[PDB]
């Protein structure tokens, strides 16, 4: 909280969202059930954050938050994003884009939030 390795406890909405973010066919396959790991280094009001992936992909991204940052790659924009905390729980907010990350039991709770779809993800801290 909110540091540490977590394992994935579940997740409920993958597949249509990778569709609203325009992911490829090579990452809405290699998570078919798959125990992802969230990393979460904060370094301070920086984080380095990581969903880390068993399918021979991963996804790491360092931030701040209270600014904006820049993101890259993931269906092949250049976006800006706004990084915040919003009241106890971390968040990316962008152009039609809203991505929650709140704590509960010690686990991560995350809700991300696009254009017609939810994406709810329940990460624990088990080691
Ligand atoms: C900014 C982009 C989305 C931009 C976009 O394509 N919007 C239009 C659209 O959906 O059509 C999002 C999509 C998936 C996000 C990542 C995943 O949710 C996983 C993980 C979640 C963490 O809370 C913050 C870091 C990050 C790597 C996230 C960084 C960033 O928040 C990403 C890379």
């Amino acid at each position: 909280a909110f540091t540490g390795k977590y394992e994935i406890e579940s997740e409920k909405n993958y597949d249509e969202f990778m569709k609203r973010l325009a992911l490829p066919s090579d990452a809405i396959d290699k998570a078919r059930n798959l125990k992802i790991i969230s990393e979460v280094k904060q370094d301070g009001q920086n984080f380095t954050w990581s969903q880390q992936y068993p399918g021979g992909h991963s996804i790491t991204n360092t931030f701040t938050i209270g600014k904006e940052c820049d993101i890259e790659t993931i269906g092949g924009k250049k976006f800006k994003a706004t990084v915040q905390m919003e009241g106890g729980k971390v968040v990316v907010n962008s152009p039609n884009y809203h991505h929650t990350a709140e704590i509960v039991d010690g686990k991560l709770v995350e809700v991300s939030t696009v254009g017609g779809v939810s994406y709810e993800r329940v990460s624990k801290k088990l080691a």
